[PDB]
């Protein structure tokens, strides 16, 4: 059953929609050919509204026009998701157990927006209430003493099964750590600058390739696998002086012998050789320098399955220059942007309730990446407090769910629909096909095939200006639409 979003304001550019233990906004069940499904959102309040058009057989007029090139094929999707951070599951365990339902089916339920991906960090990050990894029993060579504690075995995994079941789509792990034991650091911290002792290939290397192998044993205990692990959440923080929080720095070469020489041959050579590795992990603007010095190394490079992007920096870093210079350059690993969240600047508002702008951020980063081969989009933390944390170092963000405890209340942000406008529409194993526009315009607007070969375009429009057009599908017709300013679409039509 479809249920109205309920808006409330906070004062921000837009609406959140409210939802608790008995009431939460949702789909009704699932086109019809020469017809397209059209979903809205908009700055005004609507929430992926649903409504139909014809498709056309001619038109005629100068108005933008957008043609596919369904012939001019890219890169698979992966999906989208978002991050079971300590906070995250914090946070939804805080609700009662039908709002933490209705919260988990938002995400996760083809009812809600189908989210196919979750990334799970290895022990503690700064979204964490304690600081520990799963081997603090110092000089532990071996990792007898590896262990799970309860932030895994009472939070995480229970909240990531639940997820699961709720799933019809097969939904992907991704884990990645942010610090080693503190034993096996050059400086003896779990933050501030310091790497991993010694070389690659020697004794700590190997002990720190080992313990992912132990991360997977353990949670394959729990009955649950991995899609990917990356080699270190953003290795660039350890190399930066006072670094606040947990982390373990690697240079890109330290990267490459370490992969070459430990990860990847202890990976391979495990019970787990199908999980794929990803590297960097890391702003885009590390590209494609490091994609070069450790995919140019032939023997790190028969490990590397593809490279991760957080999007932090993006604004120093060109999609073409970066993202495109890397595909140019090694096609063949694919681009993955693993983490995401406003909020974080020091000078901006860590949480703003409703907040348009923040929702367009997501989607204007999502279209980017998508124009530039990334094959998935993960999310941060999947739900915050109101303040954006909890973070043991008080490194508060945004969230598309924020959970109000004392009310037994969760409210969706626009984030959450912008994302949902991919998420939900974009299954696993869609491909990004060619679209051209005939004039300049402000739009940002991208154009898929499903599996199953019926089409999906979003467009984007981050102008205030009505923009009038017309979407061309050659050999099944035309699209006549309008973009409202401060809206974004999805577009569905079976070619069929
Ligand atoms: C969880 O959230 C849901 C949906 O928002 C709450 O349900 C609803 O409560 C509204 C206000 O309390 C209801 O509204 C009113 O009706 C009359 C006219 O018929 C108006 O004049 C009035 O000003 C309101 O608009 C609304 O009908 C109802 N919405 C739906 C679709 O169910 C729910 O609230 C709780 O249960 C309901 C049935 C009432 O008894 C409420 O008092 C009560 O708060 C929410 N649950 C909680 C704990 O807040
Ligand atoms: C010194 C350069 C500072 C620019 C911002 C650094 C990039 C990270 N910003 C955030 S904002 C919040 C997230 C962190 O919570 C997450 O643990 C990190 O992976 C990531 O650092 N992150
Ligand atoms: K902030």
């Amino acid at each position: 059953f479809a249920r109205p979003c309920i808006p409330k304001s906070f004062g921000y550019s837009s609406v959140v929609c409210v939802c608790n233990a008995t009431y939460c906004d949702s789909f009704d069940p699932p086109p019809a050919l020469g017809t397209f499904s059209r979903y809205e959102s908009t700055r005004s309040g609507r929430r992926m509204e649903l409504s139909m058009g014809p498709i056309q057989a001619n038109h005629t007029g100068t108005g933008l026009l957008l043609t596919l090139q369904p012939e001019q094929k890219f890169q698979k999707v992966k999906g989208f998701g978002g991050a079971m951070t300590d906070a995250a599951a914090l946070n939804i365990l805080a609700l009662s157990p039908p709002a933490q339902n209705l919260l988990l089916k938002s995400y996760f339920s083809e009812e809600g927006i189908g989210y196919n991906i979750i990334r799970v960090p290895m022990a503690s990050c700064d979204f964490s209430i304690r600081t520990y990894t799963y081997a603090d029993t110092p000089d532990d060579f071996q990792l007898h003493n590896f262990s799970l504690p309860e932030e895994d075995t009472k939070l995480k995994i229970p909240l990531i099964h639940r997820a699961l079941q709720l799933a019809q789509r097969p939904v992907s792990l991704l884990a990645s750590p942010w610090t080693s034991p503190t034993w096996l650091k050059t400086n003896g911290a779990v933050n501030g600058k310091g790497s991993l002792k010694g070389q690659p290939g020697d004794i700590y290397h190997q002990t720190w390739a080992r313990y992912f192998v132990k991360f997977l044993d353990a949670y394959a205990e729990h009955k649950l696998q991995f899609w990917a692990v990356t080699a270190e959440n953003e290795p660039s923080a350890g190399l930066l002086s006072g670094y606040p929080f947990q982390c373990l720095g690697f240079t890109p070469e330290h990267q490459r012998d370490f992969i070459a020489r430990d990860l990847g041959p202890t990976l391979a050579n495990s019970t787990h050789h199908n999980v794929r590795l990803l590297m960097l992990d890391d702003q885009r603007l590390l590209l494609p320098h490091w994609a070069k010095v450790v995919l140019t190394d032939p023997e790190a490079a028969k490990y590397v399955h593809g490279i991760a992007v957080h999007w932090y920096l993006d604004f120093l870093a060109p999609a073409k220059a970066t993202l495109g210079e890397t595909h140019r350059l090694f096609p063949n690993t694919m681009l993955f942007a693993s983490e995401a969240c406003v909020g974080s600047k020091f000078w901006e508002q860590s949480v703003r309730l409703g907040s348009w702008d923040r929702g367009m951020q997501y989607s204007h980063s999502i279209i980017t990446n998508l124009l530039y081969h990334v094959v998935g989009w993960t999310d941060w933390n999947l739900a915050l407090n109101p303040e954006g944390g909890p973070n043991w170092v008080r490194n508060f963000v945004d969230s598309p769910i924020i959970v109000d405890i004392t009310k037994d209340t969760f409210y969706k942000q626009p984030m959450f629909y912008h994302l949902g406008h991919f998420s939900k529409f974009i299954p696993e194993g869609s491909q990004r096909v060619g679209l051209v526009a005939s004039q300049k315009n402000d739009l940002d607007a991208v154009a898929l095939m499903h599996p199953d070969g019926s089409a999906v375009v979003v467009v984007l429009n981050r102008s205030s200006k009505d923009v009038p057009l017309t979407i061309k599908d050659p050999a099944v017709g035309f699209l006549e639409t309008i973009s409202p300013g401060y809206s974004i679409h999805t577009y569905l039509w079976h070619r069929q």
